[PDB]
């Protein structure tokens, strides 16, 4: 059909990357990440209770408030990598910049505060597939594709490097102001999962890794790169970096003569320097900067999988492309 409109971000960090929606008439401004890994859509509930301390911090959506909700109740838990939030079902009519649609999503009713009471977006607004929606509501991309408004059925990622606008979203196509040189596509791997294939990691000059071909989620909703326990341990173990229990770390002024590491994402040799994965908070002798990669052992569902998170989406700007089933990585300006 025609017509694009994009949702800027704003950047916290370079961790937590969100925009907004609005859910209700009157709306009802929230906070939200768009995430590639999930495909359902929640927002804190009034219903919640306020001994939950997410909760006391957070926007609720109130349903008395809306002329619109078309009530429906079944329960619902997503278990996402990092937690896990329980609630139920609505309807509403949510607004994603420009487009308006009538969405199924979850009030939360439970919310743990960790991880959620450090969490700058209220709420979650999953870009993924029907095949991972809990419970079968179809997510707000196939629907906004319902509505034969977009030029392309496709939407692309820009995230900044922060401190100027935070990122964008564009949604029915791509915005060349922030790439240059052109794409390099990659196909999924099958539909249901923005997952690709991925056969290499090299700590600067040699494959140390992955070399038998292992998956990858590319993964918008994520701060860092990651990759299973073992597979991060060597690569870490190779790097000298150590545990401080929840990321690995460096002794800073080693930072900026860390190697070069390089994904080999079918086609190309995609390749991170030492600016691009090591937060340089300093350059001293003895002070610890932490690195952008994480371990994290995304579950059998889907996969152990490397997830390609907001470390490398700042490098590349990402077209996700569902019409031809395939990602794209173009460099970001
Ligand atoms: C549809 C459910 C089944 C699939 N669930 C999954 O396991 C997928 C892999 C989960 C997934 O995308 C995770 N990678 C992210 C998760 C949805 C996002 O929620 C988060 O836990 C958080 C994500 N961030 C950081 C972040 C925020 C915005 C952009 C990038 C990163 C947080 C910061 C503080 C507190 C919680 C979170």
């Amino acid at each position: 059909g025609n017509t694009t409109s994009s949702v800027i971000l704003t950047n916290y960090m370079d961790t937590q990357y969100y925009g907004e929606i609005g859910i209700g008439t009157p709306p009802q401004t929230f906070k939200v990440v768009f995430d590639t890994g999930s495909s359902n859509v929640w927002v804190p509930s009034s219903k919640c209770s306020r001994l939950y301390t997410a909760c006391v911090y957070h926007k609720l959506f109130d349903a008395s408030d809306s002329s619109s909700y078309k009530h429906n109740g079944t329960e619902l838990t997503l278990r996402y990598s990092t937690g896990t939030v329980s609630g139920f079902l609505s309807q509403d009519i949510i607004t994603v910049g420009g487009i308006t649609v009538t969405q199924m999503f979850g009030e939360v009713t439970e919310m743990p505060a960790l991880p959620f009471m450090l969490a700058e977006f209220d709420g979650v607004v999953g870009m993924g597939f029907i095949e991972q929606a809990i419970g079968r509501v179809t997510p707000i991309f196939d629907n906004i594709i319902s509505q034969g408004v977009l030029k392309e059925d496709v939407f692309s990622f820009y995230y900044n490097r922060d401190s100027s606008l935070g990122g964008q979203i564009v949604l029915g196509g791509s915005d060349p102001q922030h790439y240059e040189g052109n794409f390099h596509y990659i196909n999924l791997i099958k539909t249901g999962v923005w997952q690709i294939q991925m056969k290499g990691v090299s700590v600067g000059s040699s494959t140390l890794l992955c070399e038998d071909g292992c998956l990858a989620l590319v993964d918008t909703g994520a701060s860092y790169i990651s990759g299973s326990t073992s597979s991060i341990e060597k690569l870490m173990e190779a790097l000298g970096a150590k545990k401080r229990l929840f990321d690995y770390v460096v002794k800073c002024n080693e930072g900026p003569t860390l190697p070069d590491i390089s994904f080999h994402l079918g086609g190309k040799e995609y390749t991170l320097t030492s600016a691009d994965y090591v937060f340089q908070e300093s350059y001293s002798s003895k002070k610890l900067c932490t690195l952008a990669i994480h371990a994290m052992d995304i579950p059998p569902p889907t996969g152990p999988t490397w997830a390609l998170g907001a470390t490398f989406i700042r490098k590349f700007y990402t077209e996700f492309d569902r019409r031809n089933n395939r990602i794209g990585f173009a460099l970001a300006r």
